[PDB]
């Protein structure tokens, strides 16, 4: 005989909802040092991919390439070489903050996690991610002399990129930074939701690539990425300060990101579902 | 290596389409609208991102020697993720629904009043979602302000020029472009049901949506979002130019393209395969 | 875990090809006609999109430097979705049919009268679909018309130039390009018959169609659509240079490319194996 | 309930060797005038894809595009639109020559095919590939009037691509030619290994695309490809000759491709997997 | 009636660690001489892909093209055509030291390999990869005259690129080469993790594609690839020195890669999954 058997991998929509709920749920039943270590590893990963993307962008940000291109090439290159951090953060079993919002709030609305454990888990995750991102920004990004200031305009195509992008991220307004943050985190949550319903290698890679590339080229603001880039911009002595980092950009970035995760995608999805989840709860 | 087959076409894709179509008549009027507004918010997300991405390539000195060639390409290349967000989420856009629920109606699965109410709730909710994302995320962040300069105002000018180009078509031209758009879109919604493969999923929908974007076709929800955010950011267009010159012809076109240009053909070809499938089952 | 596989190629591909050709014999006359017109308008839609993208990359100050490099490249990159459309919905083009139904006739799985019937029906339908879409969505949509300016006439200049370059071949040249085109097309059909997977389908045919587009070969229905819209929009050609000087050669080239270039050899190769398969299906039940 | 079953798309490692030796073993049973038809088809496919690649490159080889860029974009486009030939040959069951050296000499190494039969399969495959390649280069690529010289500066971008690429091929040395040849085959043979280990379509298309795109952009000399391009360049009356095409370049790349197929890689693989193939063959003694 | 099978091509997390440590353990029973053959094969494979990438990147290093882009397209094409070395190595079963560091050390940690076996396995891997890389850098690369100093500036790019690249693979100070090395190895070990835990051919190709491309375009430092690059740059008589080649890059690149493998991706991941593995092996 020669007849094959059918097969399918996109088993989702109303089941990826249950996968999200449980994945967020038993993320709480780990050890404090376990969450700590996963968070620090994810921060290191974000630092790595952001250094890589910055070097590529500053490569395409040459002196005579701006005079015509005007940062079209540089941003496209950054948005092309950044969307790989997701793979290293997922396949190593790590956990980042931006996706913890969606997952863990889903698991809390269903009353599977206690809200104190919610506090513990997500403060640990955010603190660890900051710790890892800044540790990488200093150990492998700054002692590597990559983004330093070479006072000649010919070679400075690396300093001016990490200077311009930073001082552009700073000078938004509170409202603007918040809206860009909510946009970024909605894209991030959607990329996280992809994985639970594709269950396909190419599905994984290409779906999250498209999502994160859209976020990156879009101009939205990610808290972990912002943490890394602004810390390193401070370390290589660009023209921003500490105030414009953890107040004028960072405070808004976290507020809007959490709003997008817990409120924008939280209550609509919880209203659609929670009555499809009931039957799955009834099962033995 | 046992031989596996991750594709079926023709008859079976039609069965899946008609079943997904007659499904949505059983949802409550609340979660249906909830789903519709989420689809709108996602198309707004992706349209905003792709718009700023295309405006990036619309530089003052690039436009001189490329003449908007690269901007439209990056728009088309950045948009097509919206398909993935909606299908994965469990939501629905009115364009996709057209083909689905009209095929069910033809089959005798959805009643008439249920058909009217599903499709109207879908259109209304999608408008709500698009026009609310247009304000709360894109107007407040100020990404499209008329930065009164020549070498910093590309994100405004790209949106301004595309929104102007989208209004000056005469009636029949807007109708025809919308017809083509919905043909593309319903073909993509068909691909998704035909091949149940993540790689095939993302790439089939990406190619379909890219060909739909770069071709100058008119999409009703994307038009809603873009034209609203071009009214907010104070470009050259009159409310009348956006809502009666553009939106009405493109809605005419999208519905017609989904319901009769590709619904009666596909229902006359496979009229009785569905009969037999329901017989022995 | 458990190991799997998708691509079952070689003999299995030939058996699938000959039986997928066989099947078309019994679809009623109305049934093939409908599917024909549908595939025609699909190829028309995708070609319209392709030409619009190409013209977009045909600006005034662009050709003054790069000539036509980006134009043809983006054209060929935008076209390949028509195959996915036709294979997903289940319609047929003449280009796909040549190989399939000749290979089906060779095994005497078909009749000759029904072979003539299915071929004529498919060609008539594809022509009707291509010209209907060329009139109703390309010329009423006034997208290719000649806005007599220089800096915004890309979408008429591109179409004018490709039509002019296609009508200007000697008989043997158009025939040669046509056989090249249909060779690529039926190899793509063989690809989807042997892959049985999603990404395989998509990218396999993408590369095949892109290669036959960028090369400048001659597809008969693509040429129907493009030359008929060029006649509508009134570029600088005539009815001759489309129907007689370009379309008869490409029709004959495509037919012989499907019928004899590949289809006479592969029959000779796997005749014994399909005989074995038929005898085995008769051995079991 | 939901519980998707885990699969594995690649059974690689110590097994692709078994599959490759089995493939090369079974290939040598077909018939005399059957291998002929398969080889002629493979040559036709190589010619088709090389013609498309040449047209694409010459397109991107415009006059002012040369003066700005320096003939870098045309090479990239050629390398991008070449790789389809592998899928053509694979799905149609046809076999090129370069593929055989890595497969059928490995088969013979284990003492599966006789010696005589090995030599005859080699010669039949190469003769058929040659005849098919030059048949396509005459009947579809010369009668097309595509690469015809124009005697004009802004339309000659196809003739110029063909001319200069051939003229850069011919000015090699024997040592240089054989080194470029061995590099190319090493690429081709690893692509064959790819195909016979990774299933699932994307492994069938993308791996081989990347491999032979590297082979194309890298400047490595391919035997069948060189056959096609130099024969058609001669047909079009470029600056190339008959002895700079056949003896000076064609023979060194032929010998180098064979060397890289049967000695560079194929001997170490055999040294590694002797025992694994022995313990594999240890099964059907009493398993059946 | 329609009823496909719910497939799942990817099963990662704890399974990834399980597979990586069992593979790192299994690679230490290889007869003391299969390891060397596989390592030399890996060396020649890296040489293959790096030669091809050098030619590709040099093609975009034109004189005139260089005046505008200034190396943006060169490095991009180089990184775009390098990453096939990963696939070509894994599909045959070779032995790469820089990737062996994580897998091989982890297995050491969990008491699956021993001290002397770990020692000798990785010294074999070192020597074999080096032999393969230098052999390929001489026989096929130096002999095919593709990199000679054709002293006309219009055609010399295939030399200049190589030259220029080597020129700025040396002049870092110590700690700078160490940091770039740490980053590169971290990348390649995560690529190994990817290719191990995502069991699909599609991901097989594309995960490692993105990983190695991002490693390459980022100016990081491999040790096998740097061995090939600097050897062949010596053979052509560019503006470098064997002392700068060895005591200024190789010394720094190998140390940094080893630190990135066995201490920054092997001690964390061993503190994470130390119990999930035990509860699995009994
Ligand atoms: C499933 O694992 C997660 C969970 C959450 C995130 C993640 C992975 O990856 C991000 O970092 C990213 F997608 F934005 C990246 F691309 F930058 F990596 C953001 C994020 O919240
Ligand atoms: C799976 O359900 C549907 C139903 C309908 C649509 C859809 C999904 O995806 C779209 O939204 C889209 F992604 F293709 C867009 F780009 F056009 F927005 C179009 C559309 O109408
Ligand atoms: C699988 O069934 C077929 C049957 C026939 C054809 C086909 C598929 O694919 C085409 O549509 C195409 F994609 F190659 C196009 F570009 F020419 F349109 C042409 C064609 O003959
Ligand atoms: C039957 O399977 C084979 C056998 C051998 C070859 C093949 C497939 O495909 C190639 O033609 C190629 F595509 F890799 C090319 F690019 F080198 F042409 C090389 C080659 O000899
Ligand atoms: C699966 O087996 C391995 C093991 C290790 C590596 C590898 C494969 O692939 C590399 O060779 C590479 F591709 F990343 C290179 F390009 F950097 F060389 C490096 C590396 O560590």
């Amino acid at each position: 005989v020669l007849d094959p058997v059918s097969i399918k991998s996109v088993c989702g929509g109303e089941e990826s909802y249950i996968r999200c709920v449980e994945y967020g749920k038993k993320k709480a039943h780990y050890s404090n040092l376990n969450l700590l270590a996963k968070a620090i590893l994810a921060g290191m990963f974000v630092g790595l991919c952001a250094h890589a993307s910055g070097i590529a962008g500053g490569l395409f940000y040459y002196h005579k390439l701006r005079e015509i291109v005007g940062a079209s090439m540089s941003v496209f290159v950054y948005g092309f070489t950044f969307p790989i951090a997701f793979m290293c953060i997922i396949c190593t079993g790590s956990d980042l903050f931006t996706g913890n919002t969606l997952a863990v709030t889903m698991a809390l609305y269903e009353k599977k996690v206690k809200l104190l454990d919610y506090l513990r888990v997500m403060t640990i995750s955010l603190f660890g991610n900051y710790v890892g991102a800044v540790s990488f920004a200093f150990f492998v990004s700054y002692l590597s002399g990559a983004f330093t200031n070479v006072h000649a305009v010919e070679k400075n195509h690396f300093f001016q990129f990490l200077n311009d992008i930073a001082e552009k991220k700073v000078h938004h307004t509170f409202v603007e930074c918040v809206s860009l943050a909510v946009g970024c985190n909605i894209f991030v949550c959607l990329a996280v939701y992809f994985v639970l319903t594709l269950k396909d290698g190419a599905g994984y890679v290409f779906s999250v690539f498209f999502a994160v590339y859209a976020f990156a080229i879009a101009g939205y603001e990610h808290i972990i990425a912002n943490i890394y880039t602004l810390n390193i911009a401070l370390m290589v002595n660009t023209k921003i300060t500490v105030y414009q980092a953890y107040i004028k950009n960072l405070l808004p970035t976290l507020l809007g990101n959490y709003i997008a995760g817990a409120i924008v995608l939280g209550l609509p999805l919880y209203f659609i579902y929670k009555e499809h989840y009931y039957n799955f709860e009834r099962s033995k």
